[PDB]
């Protein structure tokens, strides 16, 4: 009698974003990208076995966007060189701002689905999330997600790993050679980093599913990172 | 004198379907990966034996999306692709419809023009088929404005000095004397075809320029 809040989710998306700097400087998003597996997909993945697994195979039905994005300020020094993208790049390039056709062209990849559909994000909750929903809220159409779940995949391995604990760091990085023994490839960039964090949920994919289950929440529920 | 000016965005292009011309296929794959003009010039040179192979450059766009197809994929397109028309269905994919034009259409929005797509054997194949899909649908089409070509072509008049297969895996493997090592999906053959695109970065562009044709002069592959 005890029931899910949403159901099962049908799609989860994997989502990743860079952008101009950490919270406190009212950021603006650099880049993102979106990887879209079906339940299906996931519960496909191979056991993992031995010490260490192989690291998983990406299932071989995806849907994919990732997208660079002009900033309407600089980059911190710091930021530019994490990610490898500054303001001034991006503008030479001819990227287009964060903006209704984007807001446009999020949703209907968004329609692709099947839901329900749940975003995972590492660090999402304190990051991602917020500042996608300042990003959204900024623009005249509606918000793209409002139908869309959310969860923070820091504390769907924290579970995990527990399953199988203090001062054993949850970076994504410190997780996937946990796991793999292996460094990931491609880090701090937006496609990088979700190819990194699809790995690491294909470890246990079915003890992730019922935890993103169980813990999946609306996005339009997630409070802007700052407001106008 | 170019006939169209030059390609401000070269759009690398791969299409999976459920088979041959001659069998009215559909599309169940699809990649666009979006370069800018000047981040294929700001491909490093090489100029050793062998050259290593590119990186991609860091500014890229990119889209994959997987098609439900309203017919079964041929025995020798899913050994091939590693897609099946039951398979994507289970996994809830759906047509080539109207939703995919407006997705379409907004990638394409956000690229500088002109904008150039590039595939490999696109001329009698993507293109076409491209075409076909397109038309089926009320909107009108999203690439009416866009520009062409196809990299076969291309690889041919780079090489060319003033027998050799023209396969895709053939062409990276002559340049970079290693075998690809992308997936045989949509995706990994446009970042195979890309690779072999910043070969000869600035030589590429100069004849895409001299090459590019309007993606509305393609004749569909099959039609109603
Ligand atoms: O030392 C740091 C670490 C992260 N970030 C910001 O955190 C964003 C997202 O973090 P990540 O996805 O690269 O881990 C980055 O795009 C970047 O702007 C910094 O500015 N300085």
């Amino acid at each position: 009698s005890q029931t899910l809040p949403h159901g099962h989710m049908q799609t989860l998306i994997f989502l990743d974003l860079e952008a101009t700097g950490l919270p406190s400087s009212r950021p603006e998003v650099t880049e993102l990208c979106l990887l879209a597996v079906h339940r299906r997909a996931l519960e496909n993945t191979s056991i993992s076995q031995g010490h260490p697994p192989p690291v998983p195979r990406p299932p071989r039905v995806v849907d994919k966007l990732s997208l660079c994005i002009a900033p309407g300020k600089a980059c911190s020094p710091g930021a530019s060189e994490i990610t490898g993208l500054s303001k001034a790049e991006l503008e030479v390039q001819g990227r287009q701002r964060f903006d209704d056709n984007l807001a446009i062209l999020l949703r209907a990849f968004l329609q692709r689905q099947p839901q329900p559909c749940c975003l995972v994000a590492h660090n999402g909750d304190r990051y991602d999330f917020p500042l996608l929903q300042t990003e959204l809220a900024r623009l005249s159409t509606p918000s793209p997600l409002d139908g869309t779940f959310c969860v923070d995949s820091i504390a769907a391995l924290k579970a995990l790993e527990q399953a199988s604990g203090s001062r054993k760091s949850y970076s994504l990085g410190s997780i996937y050679t946990r796991l793999y023994w292996q460094a990931p490839t491609d880090s701090h960039t937006a496609e990088g980093d979700v190819l990194t964090l699809l790995s690491i949920c294909q470890w246990k994919p079915q003890a992730l599913l019922q935890w993103v289950d169980e813990h999946a929440r609306p996005f339009s529920t997630v409070k802007p990172m700052y407001g106008t």
